[PDB]
């Protein structure tokens, strides 16, 4: 939710979640909660391959861990990946609380599309809505900064 | 390396077999398990690291392998999982194929080819078998 | 000698938990059994016997250590039977209280309260644990 | 009496953590410790004691306590040790479990429960505090 | 501000020590790290935080002081970054040589130092600790 | 070896030491450094309890120290102490050097038990051996005074 204090700000862990019979690929920021998440066709190393090059043009990605998904081991990944200066990892770390922070993120976003699904024609609409209404909800945890601003505040203290 | 073993798990008699192996030595440990499940292969490796001392454990992307409840167990036990033995598979099928009549049910044959497996002497002379060699290596090795 | 061992069987929420210990070194396996039967415990016998090389097994006279199945076992797996381990299931018991919490079955726990007591370095001076005990011992024995 | 602590030792993720408990205002100290050896405790407690005006440390008969190395640097700082929180080290869980997600090592976590535990106001109402009660209870005696 | 601390890293036996001081009483806190890094040093910080109540740290601009994982310590414990310990590195690198002969590893002879720096009465007319200093300064400021 | 010039002479220290998988239970009157010593069949309070007895029933025991085996804090020997007037204390006193009395007598006990192992069939021979050459060893420490002389002659001063 709001990210873990001990981790490095080019950690990302993605997996793939199931709704209505959709694969949706989400990508979470692990030191920020921040997440991008997106209805794809096919659970394939193709449409994540393409997802990973977005997300590494507009972020610093330096590891990103998932779990062993075919998807997620295929070349097209692989290659993808070391095009983009991206290291691997397989296997999502464990968290005796969460079981681990994708899978939880899984979770919430699953909870929040549950609470819009009336609000959206097309579940595409209801994932977006809830991305939005995850990265920019404030709390506590920092004089009310929410995932969306903390991770631009990391990326761009490291960059400075 | 004397902390590293690769698992998998093999079928007979329309049952499953979860395998572990001593990649130094070729010991073996087997069980039949009531299920191809995280659970029992968790609790399985659980058993195996409280004996032996585990540090690395190699596996396919088999479901069960790749499962919470194992992935926990490993985190418990400080065991780092590794994805990417068949013969061994294969050895341990034969042996229990060998004594599958000593027993009415195949979780018995399974331990007898175990215990075959890894007292049967190699090389015609003493002190060369799958488990006199891994207590020596993990001994060499404290 | 190093192929000595002591089996026994404790109890806990109102679960049977099979004990072996290596004399000779403190080295244990437990695990919890659906009943206190020679089925059972000759099935956890095998086990023990494909791994360490045992030759002799000393147990009080339990209906179930006293079974021909058992002793079909022993038969089979060239143990010799005689009819520490005491001290080991206290020692046990203390252990699996600390973790029980940790774990939702007792089961489980059993095994997590074994890898503790195998691996944990104390006694004699403290420096070393059971489980390099028992390899260290039975190797020099090959030796 | 305002010197008065009590340690011990928990597990938690097959890991040893060390406690420290000020009797009188319930403050604590914790941290996860590599190995349940009287050197790391010896160390830990030798810390403690630089920072707070520690007289005297009951403890159980764990190895780690009845160490001379503990007993030496109890020597060192001039403190008696005394032998016979069960408590605190079940809070001190029940907060870990409530942090443990965020942070990815227990040691971390461990940290984070402390901070909570210490500062979080008791009564509804400031002041009460097991970090602020101890402050003023070490104050209200020097 | 009784809130206000100042850290900085210091050298010894090619080793590194992180110092924190408490502006206010001269109360301080060091450690030997096997790294100069923000992990390392936001573990420190996490810990000195759950035991007095820190509101504003002063470091340098060092680069383990300004990485984004001290940067989240702070944010969580909430503690201000800004960018005499100088002064407290040296006083306590004094005390280290007199009690170095007197432990094997520096990291004991640092705690020593602490101890000894934090508990011995001297200045202002010689009075008090910079251990009794900061428990009063704080409870004060509390009341 | 010699004793403790500042030590009261009531105070004696008592550890268990092990050799050859035997367990040696050793008394050391700490004012002059003689010992009792002998193999016990277990490290028990009960093997303990009668050891105490013996002791106590030869000199004018007031205070014991050992540490906190399960053997010395047991109700068999607080029952013992109780009976005999002896006050116990738990925990061996620190000395930086020596570590603790009952220690260094442990090791220098071990140390004679094995120049004179060679001469005895059995352990408890060696044992009883080495601390007969301890307690009659004379050195400058007092005009040619052994631990087993000191003793006697300081319990026998208080006595008169
Ligand atoms: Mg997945
Ligand atoms: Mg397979
Ligand atoms: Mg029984
Ligand atoms: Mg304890
Ligand atoms: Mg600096
Ligand atoms: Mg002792």
């Amino acid at each position: 939710m709001h990210g873990q204090v001990d981790c490095s700000p080019g950690i990302w862990q993605l997996d793939c979640t199931h709704l209505e019979g959709k694969v949706i690929l989400v990508a979470v920021h692990v030191a920020s909660g921040y997440i991008e998440a997106e209805v794809i066709p096919a659970e394939t190393g193709q449409e994540t391959a393409y997802f990973l090059l977005k997300l590494a043009g507009r972020w610093p990605v330096k590891t990103v861990h998932t779990d062993n998904g075919s998807n997620f081991t295929s070349t097209t990944v692989k290659a993808a990946c070391w095009w983009a200066g991206i290291k691997q990892e397989f296997g999502i770390p464990y968290n005796p609380q969460s079981q681990g922070v994708i899978e939880s993120m899984n979770k919430e976003l699953k909870k929040i599309i549950g609470q819009v699904r009336d609000q959206a024609e097309h579940l595409k609409t209801a994932v977006q809505m809830a991305v939005f209404i995850h990265n920019h909800k404030r709390k506590g945890g920092i004089g009310g900064y929410s995932a969306g601003e903390r991770i631009v505040d990391i990326i761009a203290t490291d960059i400075q």
